[PDB]
Parts: C-alpha cells; structure tokens; sequence
C-alpha cells in the first residue's frame, strides 16, 4: 500500500543510477552484478529488478558483441523469495523473447556488514532497512542509560537530550559501518539507490518524525497502567531504528569519504490510505503495516501473549483519539556513486 | 548419511588434486575465486573449508593478496586466513545457474545420476508398458528399457555438460561424484539392488491387493546409475571438457559393523527410505509406505541375510577445455 507508493516514487531516481551506470559502459561488462540489500520491500523488490532487466534489454539490442546478462543478490534469503524468483528467473520464465539472462541468488546475513567479495557489485538498491540500526544506542542501553528515555520506546518530547544525541550518535556509526562495508564491495564508478524512514524537521521529537514509536509507547503504557504490562520493560526498551533528517544523511555520508551524493531528495506521503471512508479500516490497514515491521522487535521485548491486546490499543488510539489522521512520513532518497578508487 | 560421509574421504584427494591444480596455473593472483556446489546433499560445508585451507596455502606460499572465497550452494534436496561468503542459488542445475565464465571451480557429489525426468519412451504400441512389475532397469525388462534410460541420461548429462561449459572459465575445474555401477549390464544386481528390491517390495502389496498394478507397470524412477565408460563416452562426445581423472571405488552399501543383520538391515531401510520416499509417494502414496519399507526391510533381513553388493560410486574429474 504505502509501500507501493514509495517504491514509485523512487523509481526514477532508480533508472537515473541505471542510465548512469550506461554512460560508463557498464552495459558492455559480461555482466552487471546488482544487489537489494534489506529485501524486505517487496513484492516491490520484483519491480526494480524487472526495472534493471528491461533497461539492460533496450540499451543492449542495438550491440554487436554478446549480450550481457544480469545476476541478482537478493539479502534478509528465508526462502520466501520464491515468488520473485520464479517471476525474474530468466531460465524459470522461459521467455525466448528476452536477450538478458537474469540470476538470482540469496544472499544470507546483515546488510550492516559486509556481505560480499571485493568490487562484485555495480548496483546496490534498498529500501526502508538502512534507517534501521545494528541495536538501540548504547548511550541508552548502559547501566545507567536504561533510565535516559522512561515512559517511552524513542526519542520523545518527554526524552531528555540525551536520548536523542545518543540515537544520532548510533545511526552515525551503524550507517559508517553500512557505508564502509558498500565500500568495499561496490565497484569503482558503481551506483547505490538507498530509499529510508527520515523525518522534515530538524527535532528529531516533533511528531512528524516520531508519531509511530509514540502511539506504541502510549498503548504500551496503557496496558502498563491495566496492570498487564511490567513497564520495567517501558523504561529500559528502546527502539533499534533511527529516521534521520536530510542534513544528517548528507553529513554521514560526506564525512565517509568513499560515495560521491548524485542525489539528496526527501518527499511526504500520507501515512494511511486516507481514500478509505471507514475510518476503521483506515487505522487497521494502517495498525496492520505497523505490525508487520514491528511486531518481531515489540514481541520479543513483551512476549506474544500480548501482542493482539497490544495492537489493538494501537489501533484504537489512531482510529479513536486521533480521527484517523497522522502526520506525513518522509523518506529520503540517496543517490551514490563509488569514487575512483 | 554415514555412507556419504565415507564417500566424501575417498574423493577429497581428487578433490585436493584439482583445487591445486588451479594453482600451477594463475589463476593464483586473482580478485576471488568463485566455486559452486551444485546438488549439496555437512560435507559440502566441509569442501569448503578445504578450498579455504587450499587458497590460503599458496598464497604465503607465493606472498601475494589472499583472494577471497565466494560459494554458491545449489540445494537438491576466527583466526581463518581466507574470506568466504556463501551465497544460495534456486534452481535446476541441468540448465544455466551462473553467468558466462563465472566458475573457477565445481563441485557435484552423488547429484548428477538424477534424471530431469524418468526416461521418455517406454511404451510400445500395441499399447503395452515396457516395464511391467518394475520401476528400473531390471533382468525381467526388455533392452528398450535400459537404452531409454542411457538416453535419458546421455540427454541430461550432456544438458549439464553444456550448462557448465558456459559458466566454467578457462581451465576451470570440476569435481563430479556419482552413483554408477561396475558391470556393463545395467540390469545385475550390482547396478540396481535397491530399485529392484523396492519393486519387489510393492509387488508383495500388489498381489496383496493394496497397491494398483496400473501403476508399478508404469512408474520408473528418474535416476540413471552408468559405467566409466558410459561417463567417458558422454564427456567425450561433448567437447567441453578434459577428463583429467576418471575411477570408480567400491563401498559396502551396509553398515557392515553390526552383527545383528535385522539391525544392520534396519539401519539400511532408514537410509533407503530417506532418499526414496519422495520419489516413490506421488505415485504409491504416503499411506503404505509404512508396509512397503517393513516388506523391503524382510526382503533385505531375510531373503538376502543382510548382504548387499557394494555401491559402485564414480570420481570424475574436468577441466574446461579452452
């Protein structure tokens, strides 16, 4: 849903990287080698790649020489990604039609660290997992930082400064470590299309940036408050996961030395379907996306039992006190290419 | 698998001979070698550890960069020198994996003799099965039989063959273990004991009336045990690649170490039934598998006092030719 609608949305930025990589001749290689790193996207990781093949085919039906062919590393691959296989598998699809033979391989392990051999990648996409850290700040998850952010899951208008500087300081080491680790691997001239969870304003507190890890507190608190939650628990948990703004991004990256930013762009969208008339159902689609790419973290730090109970409030709270409406996501798209190196 | 487990210390010198032999060449100062396990099934997480072993030799041998190591395994069913990333790959590895040239090195045990399917013509017209009471190559079985499966299988190997070429660079090697046979007849009990036992098996049912004869007298395994010279032949006639060694070696096919034969047959049953269930189900089902395996299990324990023929398995080793 929202997801369909970012992945849209970076779409060109996408075939720009691909047109650039051209204007290198990378389409007279034996093969170009992409990578979507963090593949949980996707469904949506079918598109870039059927993206990638089809500009391959137009740019490469007019040359003599033998046609390149395309291997594709797809990371998180727990198996599931059969659908995107046997959909972008040149030899599962049969098509005598295409010229571009497309491979796609799994690729187990961390997108935070490195995960491939020395110059094997041209092209590395991936979207919504870079926001992500390797575990919450460490400024908050020593002895005495376990008691920084109280009645909250992230930074929050109630946090003190520290909770905050402390985030920042981790995603400035946790994304060093993705870039240091692209560097390596990612080819000299080689393009990366990174799409995250940022924010517009500058406070990371301000609801716009933070409303999701804000309403989880809140129904976390709630169930706190019944007596049903330990709130221990509350206070000492704090979210893996940081949504820069732009200017950090730009600072990090510039600050590495090893990618060159062809492109810097963030951009709203309405965070539910605010076409759907039932308000219900707007906040339960929503509720249902958030569960989806949270529940692995929330019910692992308060057990299962709860998660339905849990979710709920949530969607009560977004549907009941809130009408319905939430602030507009901003993500950031980030266009690099590998210095030569 | 403690019978894979003695084959994989049989061919791991053959294994070591040709790793090696990628390091006469050079094919010593490159980027990252890239090997493949083509059909895996521990001993294929155990190859790699001698390929790493292999790499990080000679090179302090040859003081140069250590390349880094990239294993693609294709599933069918601290203080270490050499980087290694291990990457899966889906898919038939009868057709086309890997780009063009991609391959320094490959590995396939006991992969190969699967068949893309059980062989095509075996039905003569009148209109009558040309295998009754079977499901391979058999003393009973006409010479249509054995000819389609050695087409099958020349088809299919040569399919293999053919894939590789294009994705093994040049003098590139390859490590082919397989299920073959020592004798030139297909059909003694050397080459086809299981099959023909398992036959005799689901035969007992059928004249028992639990099991369709429809059904044994057209079903056939898709597996195809050849000789050296069936595997040379097929090599040769592709021209691919350079046959640098071709043996066979012989192994109980038994847990031979046990003196209760019910025991020891049990063991073998377990093992038979591991890897012939899911070829054998679509067709008999799951329901009387618990009846066809005890029936196999007495036709081994009783009618052949725990003595079967050993296991005549194949060490090819290639190298692309160019």
């Amino acid at each position: 849903s929202f997801t369909e609608k970012v992945a849209s949305m970076a779409m060109p930025a996408l075939e720009n990287a691909v047109e650039t990589l051209f204007s290198k001749d990378f389409h007279l290689l034996p093969a170009l080698n992409a990578a979507d790193l963090g593949c949980a996207a996707g469904p949506n990781t079918f598109a870039v790649i059927s993206m990638i093949k089809r500009m391959m085919e137009k740019k490469c039906r007019e040359l003599y020489c033998q046609t390149p062919e395309l291997q594709v590393y797809l990371n998180d691959f727990g198996n599931d990604f059969n659908t995107l296989f046997k959909g972008l598998s040149s030899e599962v699809v049969g098509n005598k039609c295409e010229e571009v033979s497309c491979y796609v391989m799994g690729v187990p392990g961390s997108f935070h660290g490195r995960l491939f051999p020395r110059n094997s990648l041209h092209l590395v996409h991936s979207s919504y997992s870079v926001h992500w850290l390797t575990q919450a700040p460490k400024g908050l998850t020593s002895r005495e930082g376990l008691a920084l952010n109280k009645g909250k899951i992230y930074i929050s208008k109630t946090s003190p400064p520290a909770v905050k500087e402390a985030y920042l300081s981790q995603f400035h080491e946790d994304f060093t470590m993705f870039l240091n680790a692209r560097s390596q691997e990612v080819v000299p001239n080689g393009c990366m299309v990174l799409i995250l969870h940022g924010r517009q304003s500058s406070d990371p507190s301000e609801m716009e940036s933070c409303f999701t890890w804000e309403l989880l507190a809140i129904a976390i608190a709630e169930l706190v408050s019944q007596g049903l939650i330990d709130e221990d628990k509350l206070d000492t948990f704090n979210v893996p996961s940081y949504f820069p703004s732009l200017e950090e991004v730009k600072d990090i990256v510039e600050r590495d030395g090893s990618f060159t930013i062809d492109h810097l762009e963030g951009f709203e969208l309405d965070s539910l379907e605010m076409q759907e008339n039932d308000k219900w159902v707007r906040g339960d689609k929503f509720a249902k996306m958030v569960r989806a790419f949270t529940e692995p973290i929330i019910s692992n730090q308060f057990g299962h039992e709860i998660m339905d109970k849990l979710y709920d409030k949530f969607t009560h709270i977004v549907v009941s006190d809130l009408e319905a409406e939430l602030p507009k996501t901003t993500s950031i798209i980030l266009v690099l290419s590998k210095i030569v190196g």
